[PDB]
């Protein structure tokens, strides 16, 4: 009820960058985390456009004493030049290529974040599952007694969250062929670690 959904032509991802770099089908590269503040209000959610922004993994200085460290860490190290104003009601949208690792150091940290601001919404998105250990399941529940939602990335979210985290300038998105078949295998997996009742 307000003109129209503004876009994103700052300085975002290279085109190739993002497809590249989300490249469905990896095994090593570089851990990506985008992102995204929004406010809520009256149902309304207002999408901010200079508040939101993307990481990515780092371990080539763990010498300089920065040990190697998760784009998650990393990411809410921002929070705090953020100043929130937790006077209303807030939404981060988490939108994660890599699983999670050690569910209490990941998960924990955000844990904490909401049993003190509980005010905001964190939505996590695994696009895609690698980890050190399958660890990865303990952090599917952890999270769950959160509240937080998890889910796998879809194909809607793929279309805004392409459009939202690059400079398209107004371009479409680029799916690969087989979206049924990568989406049907990695959301079966999910719903399995959901599926512990009824048998
Ligand atoms: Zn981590």
């Amino acid at each position: 009820m307000e003109a129209s959904p503004a876009s994103g032509p700052r300085h975002l991802m290279d085109p190739h960058i993002f497809t590249s770099n989300f490249n469905n089908g990896i095994g090593r590269h570089k851990t990506y985390l985008c992102y995204e503040v929004e406010r809520l209000d009256n149902g309304t959610s207002v999408k901010m456009d200079q508040h939101r922004g993307f990481l990515h993994n780092q371990a080539k200085n763990l010498l300089c004493g920065f040990y190697g460290r998760h784009a998650e860490l990393r990411f809410l190290d921002l929070v705090p030049s953020l100043q929130l104003d937790p006077a209303q009601i807030y939404r981060v949208t988490w939108f994660i290529s890599w699983s999670p690792c050690f569910s209490w150091g990941c998960a924990g940290e955000v844990r904490a974040f909401l049993q003190e601001n509980t005010h905001v919404r964190l939505r996590i998105f695994a696009a895609r599952i690698y980890d050190y250990d399958p660890l990865y399941k303990e952090a599917l529940q952890m999270l769950r007694d959160a509240g937080a939602q998890v889910s796998i990335m879809t194909y809607d979210e793929f279309k805004h969250c392409w459009d939202t985290f690059v400079d398209h300038q107004g371009c479409p998105f680029q799916p690969w062929d087989g979206l049924d078949e990568h989406s049907q295998a990695l959301s079966g997996r999910l719903r399995a670690i959901l599926q512990n009742q009824g048998n």
